[PDB]
């Protein structure tokens, strides 16, 4: 019953403390914390037996929305948090990539395939989604991004 969102659940707020304009006061503790949140989220995950790949996406997708949130911030208050960041983005130090406004949606089309077997994974997806992540969609027209939102919520309504 508990899922890959609720295993996240520390993680994710401290997305939300940034989209919410709160401004991490030492930026390099701030890292190592979310190092040592995904590696406790992939410790708990593997002990729930969930699959490797599930872990391996849920983890790429987190990764991929939290170095966009600090990246697209404007306000000069995360000038000093974005300089930091941009040494080693989570992508490029625990992926190697610079492709994950692309592959986050190649990922997610995977999932929506796979449907009730991997239904896991794309709720985490889906929710990295509601949580501002655009990726490749931002220079693109964004009405069609939030049309990809509304149904893949309406894919993981219809699984149920």
């Amino acid at each position: 019953a508990i899922n890959l969102i609720d295993l996240l659940h520390d993680g994710f707020y401290l997305i939300f403390l940034i989209r919410n304009q709160y401004v991490p006061a030492d930026p390099q503790r701030f890292r190592e914390k979310i190092l040592d949140l995904l590696n406790r989220f992939e410790q708990q995950a593997k002990k729930l037996q969930f699959s490797a790949d599930d872990i391996h996406d849920a983890k790429y997708a987190f990764c991929a929305l939290i170095d966009e949130t600090i990246v697209t911030q404007q306000d000069p208050s995360y000038f000093n948090l974005q300089n930091s960041w941009l040494i080693s983005p989570l992508q490029l130090s625990l992926f190697g990539s610079q492709l994950a406004g692309y592959q986050f949606f190649e990922i997610l089309e995977q999932l929506r395939s796979r449907g009730k077997e991997r239904l896991a994974a794309l709720e985490v997806f889906h929710y990295c989604l509601l949580l501002g992540f655009q990726g490749k969609y931002r220079i693109e027209s964004i009405e069609s991004l939030n049309h990809l939102v509304a149904r893949v919520g309406d894919e993981i309504d219809y699984l149920k």
